[PDB]
């Protein structure tokens, strides 16, 4: 298993830039061509929500074209910036396993050594996350019927506060219900989240829980300041690889930077 | 608890650049000034090994001046590029708890809600890591006395293969020794490493294990290509913060980038 | 009093770039988000003319949306690139004090310790400036009835030649009539101008007279060369602050640059 | 008269960088070459203080070589970072009119239509400025003999508070002494300063008073924040040109930017 | 004779970027303004094919506007990305000598000391080049009836393999027929080509044969790898100047770079 | 045969920059590492003169270390900035075939299908080139013994005027001597030169004659302007490859740029 995992693409409609000046559509089309150009090709690409910025049909048209140009199977989940009905109408053809009920988009993948569970934590009318009664139950069904095979969950909202003053009030409001599932099920060992536009990681019991950077704009972690900052610090994604018994995640920079060169002992320490 | 955690500084002697073209001394001095300019000021700065590039006295003179200019208590450990004896002669005044014995540099910090354990995985005459039995028994004694109080370990070399074709052969060669300790002690919940010049994370039982990006040059993760690449992709550090009973790690970019701006709902979705 | 003062925005219509390659709309939307992100917030933003590039309705639509997203009261005046009727139709809702006569857009503001006078020096069918009979008179009425309270004028065109070979032939043609007002009225102590896309300043009697940089593209000052140059040297704006008896103007860079860091005596002069 | 006016060079010793990361010596050498490459060649170059950063002999050796490579007559004055004795030993051969006495460095230039007065506001043992009575009486005598011929003064420290929270406490402490002279002498019409690393301008009676940007690092203007910030925002200098009876100052960017191109009406507004 | 020679503009339609992220329309409009800003003005501009990316009418509309804003006579030829009929419909007004038969676009220019021959090597339905029976014959007529006057050919496709693994299979398939003409006609001494997006040159008999960089994106030369790479390495064009008996071609960079400065002996080698 | 061909390195002494601001030593060390990192590895590296900037021993110490770190056989020739005696003392161990006599440095290489002839056009006491009669008769003997086997010559100075107003007066002063040899020997088909810091190519009979870009700073081609300009436009080198019976030269960018990506027909022309 090799997965490329990007998040928080925030597509805008065809003539438009995010906030009027951040060319998210171009930045995302660059990211897509970077992923298709990889020498070590992923089995699938994951996009953990906030696919469009305004939940508008014209943004979904752009998202469909650009994400549809990925030469990889896609696993797509919504964030609070998404519209459920439009997300399903436009993007389900790119991720058929979502289903055809816009209120219950979920899928389990077990092509790999680790089971993958994709859920919708987005809630209409709020920036906060919510795990529906039926999502919590289906999650518990996957883990209860899943025996000893490890599981990883992909969801938009972090299921616990991370001390981030901007982002904590809008984490998954009943995320403690998912933490109850990690306490009860030793097989649940990874939870990967968007939302935060930041690489921030913690462990709860046997589960490593991490948010991802966005593909374009980032949000800095502030502990005290609640001012709603964003910046254009370097974008990146996470590669997830199965290495024997170990699920390893490594950061793959999506910036354009000098290099690489080759290490040489004589050049490193001249005499 | 707030910690700033950098590694793999690779200081050169005064007037030299890494490989003749990477100005590591300037770049690290920029980093030191970034860390002194932080609004949310850390309680301490950790530097997780490969402080100098060639283990030369004149490189340690530069490291001592530049790291000595941090306005914080420092916790310093060696990497394979370090020389144990010179590291102690030059850097022990910056980190008095290392001690008087270059072959047994390690210390425990009990100031915070999680205990911090700093160890030396570097071995003279090789790039590979090695955990001596005296390090392992010191760790056993620390973890046993510690009881239910959580513990994090800082070491240069990752204690398990991460699937990185360049870095795996030179990981901690007897890392099983540390893995056996995480199995023994449910208290041991973080291991943070340098060496890989890359943010790559994994979980072994209750322990999150992560390598850090370098402060200057990075090394890309390749699974099958063995070429010793390095590049100048974006540098960062990890901030470690105790948030309730959660240890949270977030990436803090060391690059100079545009922003921040403030999010505004009218600018986000114009009508 | 704190005023942010930008000039020469040169908005283009929605799909378009200035000269086909300079993204003025994005550059201006960045500038707008920079102004809304200021820690020390201005009481008002001034835009001293050339708001659009071609005097076209579709450019005014863009200008209205982007300038309308400023979270500040606005004082807007036209330049030679503007159309009076369209400027009034589209932008008067953002600056109601202009009036409803497109040929006589003028306003006095005296919320502050210094009176502010905003005038239209633009003339239909020419790049040169002209002060209408009625503008000169209204200006003299403000100063004559204004007693000892200092006054500052904002106008698009400089009221005197500055030795700039490109820009002098197209300064305010009867600007000497305004200089007659500074000779006669000691209270008139500031005249700020756009047009030149350059910070150039001089004093005439008690009046400091200055042109501003543009928000996007600049024009270099040449004394001999009349070739119509523009470049993309760094953009900036002027902040105007009342500091006791003193009106002080400082340049605020609108570029994205490294920093800031904090000055430290030990780092400045190492021993 | 054409003058190029730079300041706050902050030269370091050979092989050192400011704060360990700002290559001031390279950046100033770039500036010197930019000034030698000017198409409209100045009659002289003014450098308004803080020539070196630490007042060290080896910094003056660098300053002497780099400033000595300007293909122009120089007028040099000290700032607080300078050492008076060493400044005279090293730099007087570049500016012979300073004299033989390190405590009374000043000179008048009568080559041009406006007389130029260069003075020393630096005081040993402090960052604050000080105008000695011998400086004030020399100025009185210069301004009295000068009669109706306009005069500009060059000094390191601004003679009044500008509202800059970082810079105000270290302005010219007894600047009232100079303000009293502008009240006395209607002839005194410009005062140009370094120290603030910022273009900030004001008017006191008939005098325009301006501080200049630095050639390398800048300091942002904060009204309420006291933190000693510096950044690497765009560097520039001021060109001073006599234009008829107008002294005009224009900003000349020292950055490397795209352009220039030529304005073309068809490209400006396509049909 | 001075000719500016650009190639492989790859215009997209008005809202669009190449591959979604490369702004070819803006990059080309910058290139056009660079050419109109030249101090040493060419007699004509040559564009050696791939004018548009998709052979679509809306791309030709953009090409017509941007290339039409060049203040120079134009010689335009198609590449494999062009549509013959649309190329003629939209661009023949900019290069009337093409004719009015879209299948036989060719022209000879002999205003200069060297005859210029412009041909269409593009073939409907393939990326490969083909010289039509009638093109080969007309070429031979020009050279046979042209006596001792030197000739240069401009064509899109290289008439011989260059060892480039990506580009060789799609060179001019019967290019050996043109090589037969260089063997037979000593007056044919230059063949300049697009297609390769790379400066690559060789000689065959008395003929120098060269491909050009693109104005925007480039393709790297690989000898073994057939992966279809493109990158954004620096763009440039070729200037062609007649210097006595010599046709000289020099590379003119279209990037924005620091400089120029003036060489000075004392600065070059300090003492 | 694959050759990497760089020139005009202009190495400075340790800790110095060219003109005080161009870090030639770092930039060339970057280049050396780029050449060691090549996927298609050259058989040898040619450096065509102006190895050092001032002909100083300490510059040759830097050149020896940095060029000595190339993992390839080197062919080195001097330029006018070189000192013949010091060039031989320091660089002959890197290029043993130069010999023992500083006044007659030259060699022939017969390893490849085309013979390579390396000569010294530098003349003590001038910038101009000079071909000694002993060089010419050595060349005659080489070309006569060589018979039908093609030959390329590497020399620092171009053997004919290229119309470059800065560079023509300091070309090879007696270059007619070499032109006479191309007339004599149809076998002599390439002459490659440094000196001009520019890719400029021409053809004389069966010979392609080209100057190369520098590895760091470039010089623009001006036909009428005599000012000694240099800039920091993009650096490159030439790769020389034998492809069947064709010698092909391609430009290899030494800049750090975005890419590569892979071409995809759906992304190229979306529907
Ligand atoms: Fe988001
Ligand atoms: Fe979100
Ligand atoms: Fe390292
Ligand atoms: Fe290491
Ligand atoms: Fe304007
Ligand atoms: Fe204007
Ligand atoms: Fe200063
Ligand atoms: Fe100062
Ligand atoms: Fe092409
Ligand atoms: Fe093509
Ligand atoms: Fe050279
Ligand atoms: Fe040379």
């Amino acid at each position: 298993m090799l997965l490329a995992h990007i998040s928080d693409t925030h597509f805008r409609s065809r003539g438009e830039k995010l906030y009027g000046f951040i060319d998210v559509n171009a930045a995302n089309a660059d990211v897509v061509s970077q992923l298709n150009a990889l020498r070590e090709r992923p089995d699938a690409v994951v996009v953990s929500g906030d696919i469009v910025n305004c939940g508008r049909p014209e943004e979904y048209q752009v998202a469909r074209q650009i994400l549809g140009s990925l030469n990889y199977p896609l696993y797509l989940i919504p964030g609070n910036h998404d519209d459920k009905a439009l997300f399903l109408e436009y993007l389900q053809p790119l991720c058929p396993q979502l289903g055809s009920d816009a209120n219950n988009m979920r899928c389990a993948v077990d092509d790999f050594a680790t089971r993958l569970l994709f859920i919708d934590s987005s809630r209409a009318g709020t920036s906060k996350g919510w795990l529906t009664d039926e999502t919590i139950s289906w999650l518990e069904a996957q883990l209860f019927e899943g025996g000893d095979k490890p599981a990883t969950i992909f969801m938009h909202h972090p299921p616990l506060p991370l001390g981030n003053a901007q982002m904590d009030p809008i984490a998954c409001e009943n995320g403690h219900r998912l933490l109850a599932l990690v306490e009860r099920f030793p097989s649940l060992t990874r939870i990967f989240c968007g939302h935060n536009h930041s690489l921030t990681m913690t462990q709860y019991r046997q589960a490593l829980i991490s948010t991802l950077p966005g593909t374009v704009h980032q949000v800095p972690y502030c502990h005290a300041d609640t001012d709603p900052y964003y910046d254009l610090s370097p974008a990146s994604c996470l590669m997830h690889r199965q290495v024997g018994e170990q699920w390893v995640s490594y950061q793959h920079s999506l910036a354009h930077y000098a290099g690489p060169w080759l290490y040489d002992e004589n050049i490193s320490c001249p005499t």
